[PDB]
């Protein structure tokens, strides 16, 4: 009961039902890792509100997928969205390693997303994640350049480098 | 690890942690909904934009949550979210239906946990909420009416009734 | 004579020639379906804006392409434009199907271009066509939307429903 | 002497005016701390700021409790303040820490308060406290967090830390 599809397979469809538990997978692992920093005994602001501000992002990310994959006429499926990885989330270097760890994975799956649709000859889905291509580039890229920062800052005063990484780097 | 619990029990931060968690499966549920209403072979905007708004609420009273767990030294924990009850859900009337029972189930779990606060004499959290109390049942409310209004326009026109009450009733 | 063609096939240009006397025709095929809504015994003005705002916006993807050709270096060829299918378009219902399938009939010869720039290696036609594909698929859910509609208005007051629809949904 | 009052118990009123005298005292040890950090030999501007803010905000809540014993029809009695218990306050982590313990006396007296309200069966006594309570759980959780920064920022390098932790967390 579509009376639009066009040029959509049933590989892609499905691809794109999974990137959506992906993406809101990652939204609910940034929920948590901005809770974690919210805590009276880590008390980050400034990591709290980049974790949050990605969750938004995320979610923001499944909404564009849900959007499209109805332009298409395919039908959305949604899964369990499997608890994040972990309760506590370190320090702030071992939050933000988690954090592109995540990312790289979600990076793969756009790629292998777009591979398909190349496969496919689906022109339109290629267009639409060129969006999510850039932005994760650019995302890994802050997240490598935060990742420099925090581990510069160690040394062996690693208190006072995460406290001055948050104040002054991280928006606050 | 935490220097600022006070009057802030086991009982009650395991409560807002289930809470959190019917609150974001609510917000899930909703997604689906909305997204359902936007599929070509059901186009209801106005429907669609009903649901979309209330995921929204939800993942808000959720954060709330979230927020007052930490502010009275909890911790969050997170659990898997099970994805919605349907994957395809009918009518309007069908999906009016279904939201009424979601959150009638949202409010007893307040009431229980107001409950509970009572119990473990915990005002801070009876007043917290106080928020989610009234915009539950200012919530309700609004949906029986439009339950009521759905009703009304069956008749035996039933296509025609839907169509009408979404562009006379709901915002588009 | 051109100094500046640069792969770019004389398929391709072929190709495209034929893409603008498509556009051409669909543009002439909307002039025609909107006028035959301002007829006085048809007068449902909302279909008849809708489908002169199409008949526009094809003649504007027509000279899109033919600005395309000449940045290129190809050589503008224009044949007949074939008189519409029907010189009367029936019912509302009748007029939207009608457009859903010339309107998958461009998508399909958009696709059917893009395979071919991607055959002959042309990044630059790829790019320019990514404009026609989003714009298509948001036209293409847009009418799918409108015939769900009218669909479920027709009911077994026909008359009624048009006219609803027509006042509701449509602009005017 | 009152024409007004009504269900309001003199254990409540004797509750009201012993709660009068901890804001105050609280006010007057927040003075303490506010002024020994502005001593030419500890100058530490952002934390002298911080508790005079305090102050300040002890004085309101006693004024409006004085206010409320008024509108129950309930009788000020006022008693000695005590002077702080410290004349020096140590580092900014030894005054926090200090500024802690103070603040869960005023809380679990707020909350013995609350108790004694329910147990009278005082509504508006509770409604009032509904403005202290939130008020009292979020400094203190403002406290928890910077009592946390301060922490990390001792190190080996402590005269640093908390010079950093004034000039980067606290106003000046
Ligand atoms: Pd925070
Ligand atoms: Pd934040
Ligand atoms: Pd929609
Ligand atoms: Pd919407
Ligand atoms: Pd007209
Ligand atoms: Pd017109
Ligand atoms: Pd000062
Ligand atoms: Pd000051």
């Amino acid at each position: 009961s579509s009376q639009i599809r066009q040029n959509y397979s049933t590989e892609v469809e499905a691809a794109v039902n999974r990137l959506v538990n992906l993406y809101l997978r990652a939204s609910y692992t940034y929920l948590s890792l901005g809770f974690y920093f919210d805590r009276d005994d880590v008390a980050l602001e400034g990591v709290c509100h980049f974790f949050r501000e990605l969750a938004e992002e995320k979610r923001e990310g499944a909404e564009r997928l849900l959007k499209m994959q109805n332009q298409r006429g395919g039908r959305a499926l949604f899964q369990d969205l499997q608890k994040p990885s972990q309760d506590e989330w370190g320090t702030t270097l071992d939050a933000m390693k988690a954090a592109i760890v995540l990312e790289k994975s979600l990076n793969q799956a756009l790629l292998d997303l777009h591979a398909l649709g190349s496969a496919q000859a689906d022109p339109h889905l290629c267009d639409f994640l060129e969006h999510f291509l850039d932005e994760e580039v650019k995302l890994i890229k802050k997240m490598g350049d935060h990742l420099t920062n925090i581990q510069r800052l160690v040394g062996s005063q690693a208190g006072l480098g995460e406290y001055l990484f948050e104040r002054l780097t991280l928006k606050h």
